[PDB]
């Protein structure tokens, strides 16, 4: 059988395969080869990950992880890790959470792949292999339509009174937070992308405000606009991936289609897809 | 004689001026009793500060201090620091730099004034004290129009080619900087925003360009409705200070105009006003 990871900015999904067959689903976190190093993921390989197989740990014939931050300089790192973990294994091959992601929307046809989570990226396939990628940026710089833009952007405008009344307010109570705690957490305070990524659900909830909806409407439009047109291939249907990407999946259909542009899928997660592509492409 | 103090999040303007005239006028850096602490600001007064004035030191009998991070919290640390360099100092106040740009544009009348550098802010001024403050969030929830702002919405645009070709290349080239060096410096670097704020004269160089004018022109507007509006006094002239203010004021002026407001005055520097407030507002 087979290991297969998917890591994020946030958590990391495990999956025991067997002939495009699920036995294993575990849940980890973090793992990220060029944010983390060594022994600080070494331990949670053997503290979290091998816990969650051990069992089956010796029927590991293979293991793929994708995951962001493995980049094709630190990916040697994490592969030496997990081969660390299961000595025994036969084959282990790590890449970037985009190609994961391609592979698991598009298989092996040639397109275009989005992921819309805490963080958003693209990338045009042509059915085996990435052929062009526009660097997202971060949430800062860039990351359009992703979680922690979505968030930054809807409480700046709570907090200087572009929401209706009381908006700002229950907002804050539900997460018992004021105008300082959100300052000191977005700016001295580890991982403030999370953070603001956090509020998602606050907003999907409230969507049928019109401030809330525009909102996350010219967020995806930017992303599209900054990250999809320049690939320059609007036959090709929009694939994406990502908490984001299905929770507002109805918004994202009609920014989509309001720019001619047509959508091939949307799932939360490519685990199922990953699962039949390394079901169907062993080697 | 009097010593007076102006810092923001980048550098500390001194003058030693004596009956509204100009003896002195020094340039040191930092100092903020927020951001920084007892010592550590302790070094920089008497490295920085008293070598500068080192010499009518003891001619000095009052100071005046306005620096963002001045909270009516931790004021009084800076005020204890400050009355250690001058010891035989009479009178020492210590204000935040909202306050003493109101002073320096209003002086001692009813309105509305604004800071547009590093950082953006605003307030109500009611001639003699702040009535109304709209907290500016800093360069990732808020700081609309502001030199930071300015820069992050620039280089986004820019490394996502919205800008036209070859302007990429050459604000990469003269800055001799890369994509992954930004993110980085954004990212993994102290004062991100200092780092940011620092490309405006490239900005400020290519307002001929539509892409680059728009995207000044939005963060302005954005700032006014966002900061301004909310405060309901349209009647009141709007007082700005800073280095982007000053730099783009033609700009800020079109956009002003193009909201029905008015403008009441553009500086650089609130020196030369504080300096004659001081003059006429002993105590």
């Amino acid at each position: 059988m087979i290991l297969i990871g998917d890591s994020g900015s946030t958590k990391t999904d495990w999956c025991i395969a067997k002939e495009g067959k699920s036995l294993g689903r575990f849940q980890t976190s973090g793992i990220n080869p060029f944010q983390q190093d060594r022994n600080e993921i070494d331990t949670a390989l053997r503290s979290e990950v091998l816990p969650a197989i051990g069992q089956k740990a010796s029927s590991i014939r293979a293991v793929y992880f994708y995951g962001a931050g493995c980049t094709p300089a630190k990916a040697p790192m994490l592969n030496e890790a997990l081969d660390s973990m299961l000595p025994h294994c036969d084959r282990i091959e790590v890449a970037g959470d985009m190609l994961g992601a391609a592979r698991a929307l598009c298989g092996d046809s040639e397109g275009i792949a989005c992921i819309l989570g805490t963080g958003s990226n693209s990338c045009l396939f042509d059915g085996r292999e990435i052929k062009a990628n526009v660097s997202p940026l971060g949430y800062i710089l860039g990351d359009e339509g992703s979680g922690a833009v979505l968030g930054r952007l809807f409480i700046g405008s709570l907090l200087k009174g572009q929401m209706p009344e009381g908006l700002c307010e229950a907002f804050l109570q539900e997460y018992g937070l004021t105008s300082a705690d959100i300052i000191e957490s977005v700016y001295r305070k580890p991982f403030p992308n999370r953070f603001l990524a956090g509020f998602s659900p606050f907003i999907a909830q409230h969507l049928d405000i019109p401030a809330v909806y525009s909102l996350v409407q010219n967020s995806f439009d930017d992303f599209l606009v900054r990250n999809v047109l320049r690939y320059n291939r609007p036959d090709l249907p929009l694939h994406f991936i990502g908490s984001v990407a299905f929770h507002y999946r109805e918004v994202l259909s009609s920014v989509i289609k309001k720019r001619g542009l047509t959508l091939g899928s949307v799932l939360q997660s490519p685990m199922e897809g990953l699962i039949q592509y390394h079901h169907n492409n062993h080697v």
